[PDB]
DNA sequence: CAGCTCTGTACGTGAGCGATGGACAGCT
DNA sequence: AGCTGTCCATCGCTCAGTACAGAGCTG
């Protein structure tokens, strides 16, 4: 990491990119090493987020992590994470951390009230749902969820993690459907006013 | 028995490493 | 021609959640 130790990166955090009146908030699991290094969302050379955002038409050009600060004003997209703490993988986080994260995340969403809270990962929505709605899902599905963030009109939309670690959706192509459906949901909500 | 939870394990792509060797040019 | 060093193509390899079997538990 250009002479920067893994030990130093694990201490770093990644600032949220949140404003009011957003259409979408991308909720990641937590910052990975490269995200902590760069100070930008999804720089992972293999992470599919920026590729899926373009292939779906949520961005009209291929953007990258360096553009994340332009996303609220130009595309109506913000960013946060279920957990603040940096680690190399999603399995380095404890259940307590996730639940402490969900409580902080629900307050952030209740403050900014985006049209749609996007869970970039199934695992984080499984914990979120149980913690915030008291609902333990039997057959948890991707896409639009039946509960709004409490005391808001904010919807919950779930996608497989943009991380390339996930073998069930091996390519950015295998996840674009969900980004397209997200775009469709947004265009519907903007049309409904 | 029949459901639950909780943990352990297995799994596809493609980008980017370091290592290796071939192509090639400079010089004698 | 013979030698030596750089460069670059290419190789093999690592590595960035999810689903599910099955043990242990419990109604």
């Amino acid at each position: 990491f250009n002479g920067v130790s893994e030990a130093e990166l694990l201490t770093k955090t990644l600032p949220d990119i949140l404003t009011f009146n957003l259409d979408i908030v991308i909720i990641g699991i937590n910052p990975g090493l490269m995200a902590a290094y760069k100070g930008h969302h999804y720089p992972g050379p293999g992470n599919h987020f920026w590729k899926c955002l373009f292939m779906s038409g949520l961005s009209e050009v291929q953007l990258n992590h360096m553009d994340d600060h332009t996303l609220p004003g130009k595309y109506g997209i913000g960013f946060t994470n279920m957990v603040e703490r940096t680690t190399p993988g999603s399995k380095d986080l404890s259940s307590k951390e996730f639940r402490e994260g969900g409580r902080i995340l629900v307050q952030k969403l209740q403050k900014y009230q985006p049209r749609i809270a996007v869970f970039n990962g199934k695992c984080i929505y499984e914990i979120f749902s149980k913690e915030v709605f008291g609902v333990k899902v039997k057959n948890l599905e991707f896409g639009l969820q039946p509960h709004k963030i409490p005391d808001t009109e904010t919807l919950c939309y779930v996608m497989p993690s943009s991380s390339a670690r996930c073998a069930q959706f091996p390519r950015a192509q295998d996840k674009v459907h969900y980004y397209i459906k997200l775009k469709d949901l947004r265009d519907q909500l903007k049309g409904i006013e």
